[PDB]
C-alpha cells in the first residue's frame, strides 16, 4: 500500500489523534483558546471544540466507516460524513451491478 | 471490522470485480448489449463501457484510493473519485491540524 493512498492516510490520522489524545491530559485547558490564532465571542466553538471533532472523526475512521472562515473548518465533520458515506453507497450499488453483469455474461454464453 | 463498513465494502466490491475478470473470459460479446435492460441509439454507451467502469473504479480501490438517467450511471465513477479525493483531503488536512494541537497543548503546558 503506498504512502499517498486513502487507506495509509486514514490509519496516519487515526495515529495522530490518538497520539493527541494521549498528550491532551487535562482537555478542559484547551477552552477558550480561541480557533482564529489567538471578531469571536465568548459561547462560540474554541480550541476544545475542535479537539473534540477531531476524536469524532476518529471514530470513524477506526470503525471502518460504517454508516471568519473557520465556519468551514467546523462544517468538516459533516462533509466527512457526506464524502464516506456516498462511497459506502457507490460501492454497495456497484457491487450488487458488478454481480449482474457476472450473471449476464453466465447466462448469455449458456452457462446456466 | 464490522460487515457494514466501508472498508469491508471495499473489498467485498474487488473480490466481486475479480471474480467477474475470471468469468468474463471474452469481454467483446459485452459489446451491444444494452444498459437499459435490452431510445437508445447505436455508439451510445453499453455494457462493454459499464464492464469497463467497473474495473476502472476497482483498481483505484485497490490501490488504496490514491489522488433515460443510466447517464447517471455513468457519473458514478467521477462522483467516486469525487468523494474519495475529499476524503483524501479532508483526513490530510486534519492530520496536520491535529499534530498542531498537540505542539499548543505542549506548548502551552510548558513540555516545551
Amino acid at each position: 500500500y503506498p504512502k499517498n493512498c486513502l487507506l495509509t492516510v486514514m490509519d496516519r490520522y487515526s495515529a495522530v489523534v490518538r497520539n493527541m489524545e494521549q498528550v491532551v491530559m487535562i482537555p478542559s485547558l484547551l477552552r477558550d483558546v480561541q480557533l482564529s490564532g489567538p471578531s469571536v465571542q465568548d459561547g462560540a466553538p474554541d480550541l476544545y471544540t475542535y479537539f473534540t471533532m477531531l476524536k469524532s472523526i476518529c471514530v470513524e475512521v477506526d470503525h471502518g466507516l460504517l454508516p471568519d472562515r473557520i465556519s468551514e473548518e467546523l462544517d468538516l465533520e459533516a462533509q466527512f460524513h457526506l464524502h464516506f458515506c456516498s462511497l459506502h453507497h457507490i460501492l454497495t450499488h456497484l457491487t450488487r451491478k458488478a454481480q449482474e453483469v457476472t450473471r449476464k455474461y453466465q447466462e448469455m454464453t449458456g452457462q446456466v
